[PDB]
């Protein structure tokens, strides 16, 4: 055996650092993942706050560049694509096109994530007797408002930038999967292919890609596991 | 008269753009400032979605460079500094130094923007009878949470990345304000030098700057105007 290049530290639940599992594995890129244990209070002890001192994950070692260590989930994508995607099979070389990836991941990374989580509190994740579904409402119709940009952009453009796949779609794809299946399904009348064709195109072609399909199927599995 | 360099289209209350506005004035360059009325919905025209397709504020148009568009105001601060901040007066020439900058940008985009906001939402923002500060608690402890967490650095580090201001530093600079002065402010004995005297220290610091503090008195200006 020898020693993977990254390790990855994900959760079985959370969307976030499944972003970065996919890049990893559409790239062919090795790595171990660690579970870090937000139940034990895992990711606030001073074992991981060491890497991450938000104290959330997820958070990426590279222990082939001296362990260097990165944390944020869509700078991680970044890092990932500025130092191992020299052919830009995921990423963009012009400064023109660099700046628009970056403002998608920065629209994913404060428009998705934290409204779609918002959703996901409310909803489904805070403790039972705390879940809400009448505050929900304001970020289940958040997500629909997301949709909708995204829905007038996509309608226009086969992919976010440069008319061809980069980390700003990948990073995407776990929240609107997320979204479609659980904070929005049922909802007012939900039909994502009905309701938001052109986003409902996008997401069914990245979520049929081998490596994506992967790290989804990697993902049912690793929380069915917690259960054995 | 000379058509300044770009347009910046901001709001008097909305914290976001001035963040940029302080970019701006830091590097001494030339700009008009749009004020987008939110209460027409004017973010939501077509006139304004020709720009950003999300319909917020920020959204800048470089017009020396073929009036080139970006929206995301941390994407915008990085606009800012790789076209005209040669000399790294705000920012870093490094890869290491570039993705770890980048790093905090994004969990000041995810972590503080978002949060600090459904405080000031519940709290202050929102119309008056939908205000509400039992949800609003959940992210006023979130704000003190962000703040343990900067504490936690700046307590050994004198800025965010590379031991020099950059936009790291800059990015959360309005919303930090805006809680001390507001979201905060007389939640739980909250005493900002006494409770995060590192993130009191270096707050401070970024705001007695004087292109800073020009754009803080600035905006209080705006907002006073508003009723005029
Ligand atoms: N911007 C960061 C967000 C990372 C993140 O949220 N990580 C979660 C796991 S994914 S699970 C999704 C996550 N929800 C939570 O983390 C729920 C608990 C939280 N403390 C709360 O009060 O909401 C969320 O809403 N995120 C908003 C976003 O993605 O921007 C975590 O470590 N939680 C441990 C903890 O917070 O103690 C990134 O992209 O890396
Ligand atoms: N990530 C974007 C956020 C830009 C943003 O929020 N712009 C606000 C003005 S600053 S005002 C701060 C803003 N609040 C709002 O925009 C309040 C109304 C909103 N639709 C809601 O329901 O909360 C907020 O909480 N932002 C979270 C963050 O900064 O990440 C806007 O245009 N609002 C018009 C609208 O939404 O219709 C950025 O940094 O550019």
């Amino acid at each position: 055996s020898h020693g993977k290049q990254f390790t990855l530290f994900n959760h079985q639940v959370g969307p976030n650092g499944w972003k970065v599992d996919m890049l990893l594995r559409e790239l062919g890129l090795s790595f171990e993942t660690v579970y870090v244990n937000l139940g034990q209070r895992e990711h606030k002890s001073p074992s991981f706050t060491k890497y991450n001192p938000n104290g959330r994950i997820p958070a990426l070692i590279d222990h082939y560049y001296n362990d260097f260590v990165v944390w944020e989930s869509d700078a991680i994508l970044l890092y990932i694509v500025e130092k191992y995607d020299p052919e830009h099979k995921f990423s963009v070389s012009t400064f023109d096109d660099k700046i628009i990836m970056t403002q998608w991941l920065f629209f994913q990374a404060s428009g998705q994530g934290p409204y779609f989580g918002q959703a996901g509190w409310f909803l489904a994740v805070a403790p039972p007797e705390e879940r809400n579904p009448t505050i929900a409402e304001r970020y289940q119709k958040e997500i629909l408002r997301v949709f909708g940009v995204l829905e007038s952009v996509l309608s226009q453009r086969q992919w976010l930038v440069a008319d061809k796949l980069t980390i700003a779609d990948i990073s995407f794809v776990i929240w609107n999967a997320t979204a479609v299946n659980l904070l929005v399904k049922g909802y007012k009348g939900f039909d994502f292919e009905k309701d938001f064709p052109s986003v409902h195109r996008w997401h069914t072609a990245l979520i049929t890609r081998p490596a994506i399909a992967e790290s989804l199927k990697t993902k049912a599995e690793a929380i069915a596991q917690m259960n054995r």
